[PDB]
């Protein structure tokens, strides 16, 4: 065989050899044409085919690569599939009216283009920067997002322009007032948005943050603190076999791609020999970061970072014991560059276990707590950190010893900033965080995609709302007015599922298997989503934000499963106006399809609303986001009780250590 | 002849001061048979403390508050002792209240019920022979409130259970009936017996020690390889008595019988400018209302802080089990009924822990070679207390961005009641094991903040995210994306009575309207970021809502006055909830000014618990958290002078290794 070796596991990411085999296949299919590679990634097996292979002795699913290419002089993109075993293109089509994810190469070209463009140079000079100082001009290359002057007819970026007095400066204290529009493929500026009110470059010092800058600003650094050292002298408790993790009865596959970053698959829990599925797949599937200044051209700040840049493409190499402290297992990521050659991000994913405080404790007051049992918790963390120009997103998938799974996010990095004139008011749409610096209001919203398989196939979802009894105070049914219950609304059709978090009921959502019954409680096994960082989408209905991110206007969206329903703002996000039946809008359809007791997909919108303050500048302290999926009625008792306690003494042990009798303590 | 004065006016009473106070009170009431219920610091007046600390003012008097009972007299007496003069300076009799139930008060009840003929008869009817009363247990609760007796007797209710062996966890085997006990007479006065009898479960106990687990599931997991934490050069915090200094914070760590940990006089040293933040912060009350309407379960709504005391209930933490790493402990001291000091060793744990990343940024232009990373450390001041079945693990956390957070972990055992073989537990509870009904309930807490944000004269506000009122396609909001934060400053008490609202992602600011941040133009603040804010589910006019007037709003802001600590009143057990006391008194008619003055901010937070079998027989920790974050307090990130874990500038990276981007 001329073909690449098969992977250890059908969900493993393409290897570097597979990537090059796929791009050689595609270049040969398009021989004589000038093409460049935008995406070369695993096309995961169909859900049915994977489960049949894994659990039913079924066929080996074909090993497939999905590609996206551009061709010089042709609009839009072509996409397709390569069958790796046969080195052949098996599906292909041209999409002339979309634009694809912006890769690191696509973006890294823009600053050159603007520094050399005569119209940009003229605007720099009008803004107070001499023409021979263009090396001091920088830009963060953004997708244009959407601009109704061009649609998808050209592939465009917008350059958010800044100035550095010295290369070691943090540029964000010195935005310029104007916004060049760049044709990515022609490498040319095609327009510059210039405000009606000109604001020249700030004359203030840069707002810097390295130690040499801090010594100048505040006089000295704090002395190094005494260390806190973490060691695991007998190694770790988890076991990896390729990308497959085993830890504390969990087993799952750790995948990775250019767009979602980490993808956790085939998640099960070994309940005393009974290996019980939980999720087929869980990942972040899209984001949107909509800014809240209505002034032109700031409507074009609403990056969909996952679909427009890629949480894999943006991911940082983590080594070593700075980002991830302790004893660490790393994974690398592999992509294609534009030439079709593999590229590697070393140490893209960090895996480790950490102390997580107490798992459970109880002591008996009767012998003054001599009867006591204490068990400490350990958590497993699978992490990446990606950089979207100014911001850093730190992602932590956390498994815990009560069977819960949590996603923790920490936001850090730098505020997006725009220039503020000397006498200009930033509010109500932003904050003056430093002289002449306006940090606009914004949200950070994420779409968690869960493909559940709670205790096996055939699942449903529900909203669970705490409610007082409807019977009044002083009735026979509620004499003292204290009765309350959980109202469970099972979603029958897609439209039923379109629901928001509600503080008035402390709403949670269940994902459950209606085919099974817990023998104690009589309720179906479930994982419960406990999530309260669930902002409303503030942009209004019919806005460009709401149209491009149809998923973001509800906290929960549940649709039928179909293969290839990954990305809820569509497969090719940049420059889509938000008009059309694609992504989540397609999957919702008329709202009528069944989602009760079937294969479903559960997409959860969560995140934060950010009103900047000076504490966030020039570099932002981490701000946390979290959500939890908790087993409820899944087990018949606390699943962690077979973990050896940290301390345990029974009543009979404590007695030995020292009419009817009362309490020992009486 | 007086006790030594303490190092600091807010230090808790020493054992010597406790005994000096109870000797003074016994001499004042000479010839009378009295018992001690509470003997605790009466903290200095806020004005007197601040004057002493900051203005060279008078040393405040060192005072003890006491509560006593007298044999044959109703209610309590309470008063103050001036320690320097060994004299009672204030005293009064309150004949129609009942006070906190101490460990001694509660320790007695199981003896009483085991020996009571009517209880023995009910045990026999329930399937337990009369000569097996040593296998009958009860958790002694306050009666909470029962309209048959008011405050006219001091009462407990006994939640009764059965153990087949003393090492069992009893909660799989509740009995069906509820004795009512006169605490001071040590007698059963009544037994609530259900119309439907349910005899004791015949199932095995639902046990959780390793010997039980080996029998149940065959084997324990092997010991996991260790994770070891060491600080070979010591810790970065410094204590001087109860005064903590860490990462520019300075504060006093106090403790009492009722609130447990009390953090006082909290400041941040902003590059030599020592800026107040809070005068006092603590948990001031709780309520844990159950949601079964059936009699007598309406009496399960413990106000654990006011009825038992988070100090009285607190565990000795000794252990590198409860608190892992390099730990500083504090002891707690109280009085017993005889007036002798008692000690709980290792009541408070103090330590620092890694807390992940503080901040990071890298420049894509040189593929992240330009990078700065700084790791975070947190300071944790913790206690764990046991309220019979439940464990409450409390963690006050200071962080290096200037934020303060309170983290709680709930663990221990569900309250359980018996369920008949054919009885449905829902909708008010869950069958978590055969014949075991775990009723629905909430756990609610009242955080009390006495702020001094950047000094004296503070206000509070609700902050609501809102879309612009201008429509999509208007000149003012062409693309429909505009949004802002609507700040509603509370002018009078009534304005402050507000709930968390998911629809606006509501936060609350506590701010100083006399000052202005020179960059943003906004007042310095600490913002309460808190979303675990349940509605009170019990109806208006219910026992629960009347006894916990603070619990029906997420936020209550009132004027400061001295001695406004406890929002369900000073003597909680057996109060019906009728009357103008506690938070109801402090709210008054709602009209008093709370803008730019001395205020108190009481925040209700917690969870609503629908039990599931995972919670049984022993519950995995369930988290609750809230944060108070500086916003417009500093002019830049305050942590930037912490040494990075890693830093490389662009010029350094170039050395190590018009033009475009380096990576182009
Ligand atoms: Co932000
Ligand atoms: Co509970």
């Amino acid at each position: 065989s001329a073909a690449p070796a098969r992977p250890a596991h059908p969900l493993d990411p393409l290897s570097t050899a597979e990537i090059k085999a796929a791009t050689n296949t595609v270049k040969s299919y398009f021989a004589g044409k000038k093409i460049s590679f935008n995406t070369v990634t695993l096309r995961e097996p169909a859900r049915k085919a994977y489960i049949q292979w894994k659990e039913q002795g079924g066929p080996l699913p074909p090993r497939l690569a999905y590609y996206v290419i551009l061709e010089a002089g042709k609009p839009g993109v072509k996409e397709g599939l390569v069958d790796l075993a046969s080195l052949s293109v098996i599906e292909t089509r041209a999409l002339e009216t979309v634009q694809p994810i912006l890769t690191v190469e696509d973006l890294c070209s823009t600053e050159e283009v603007i520094r050399n463009d005569p119209a940009v140079i003229e605007q720099c000079v009008l803004s107070g920067i001499p023409a021979n100082e263009m090396h001091k001009v920088y830009c963060d290359p953004w997708t244009i997002g959407y601009d109704e002057r061009w649609g998808t007819g050209k592939r465009l970026q917008q350059a958010l322009v800044y100035y550095r007095s010295d290369e070691d400066d943090s540029q964000y204290s010195h935005p310029l007032d104007f916004c060049p529009i760049v044709d990515t493929e022609e490498k040319k500026v095609i327009f510059i948005d210039i405000p009606n009110r000109r604001r020249k470059v700030s004359k203030h010092k840069h707002a810097n943050f390295y130690p040499k800058h801090m010594i100048e600003k505040v006089g000295a650094m704090r002395p190094e603190a005494p260390p806190i050292n973490v060691t695991q002298p007998e190694g770790v408790s988890f076991k990896m076999t390729g990308n497959v993790m085993e830890w504390s009865n969990f087993k799952f596959h750790i995948g990775f791609n250019y767009r979602e970053g980490i993808v956790l698959s085939d998640v099960s829990y070994n309940d005393h020999g009974n290996v019980r599925p939980i999720f087929h797949r869980i990942s972040l599937s899209e984001m949107i970061v909509p800014y809240g200044s209505p002034e032109f051209p700031h409507q074009r700040k609403h990056a969909l970072d996952i679909g427009e840049y890629g949480a894999g493409y943006m991911t940082n190499p983590l080594s070593l014991g700075c980002d991830c402290k302790g004893v660490i297992h790393y994974l690398d990521a592999h992509f294609s560059d534009r030439a079709g050659d593999p590229i590697t991000v070393k140490n893209a994913v960090c895996i480790h276990e950490e102390d997580d405080g107490l798992l459970f404790k109880h002591s008996d007051f009767r012998d003054n707590f001599a009867t006591s049992l204490v068990t400490r918790a350990t958590k497993l963390v699978v992490s990446q950190i990606f950089t979207a120009a100014n911001y850093e997103y730190c992602l932590y998938w956390v498994f815990m010893q009560d069977g819960a799974i949590r996603l923790d996010i920490r936001l850090t990095g730098i505020l997006n900033t725009y220039i503020l004139g000397d006498d200009e008011e930033a509010g109500p749409w932003g904050t003056r965080v430093y002289p002449n610096v306006n940090a606009h209001n914004h949200q950070h919203l994420f779409s968690l995609r869960i493909d559940p398989r709670i205790d096996g196939d055939g699942n449903s979802a529900a909203a669970c709302d705490a409610k007082s009894s409807p019977y009044p105070l002083g009735s026979p049914e509620n004499m003292y007015g204290n009765a309350f219950y959980s109202e469970k609304t099972t979603f029958k059709t897609v439209k039923d599922s379109l629901t928001n978090y509600e503080s008035a009921t402390g709403r949670s959502w269940d994902i459950f298997n209606p085919n099974k019954v817990n023998p104690y409680s009589g309720k179906p096994p479930s994982y419960k989503l406990v999530s309260t960082q669930c902002p409303p989408l503030l942009a209004k209905e019919g806005s460009l934000v709401a149209k491009r991110a149809p998923w973001a206007s509800h906290s929960v969206n549940v649709v039928p499963y179909k293969d290839n329903r990954l990305y809820p703002s569509g497969d090719h996000v940049p420059q889509w106006s938000g008009d059309g039946v694609r992504g989540m809008r397609e999957w919702i359809g008329d709202g009528s399809e069944n989602i009760d007791n079937t294969d479903i997909l559960f997409f959860h919108t969560f995140g934060i609303t950010h009103f900047p303050a000076p504490e966030d500048f020039p570099l932002m302290p981490a701000e946390p986001i979290t959500l939890m999926l908790r087993p409820r009625h899944f087990f018949t008792e606390n699943p962690g009780l077979d973990i050896q306690p940290s301390y345990a003494m029974t009543t009979s042990e404590a007695k030995r250590a020292v009419a009817f009798e009362g309490s020992c303590c009486g």
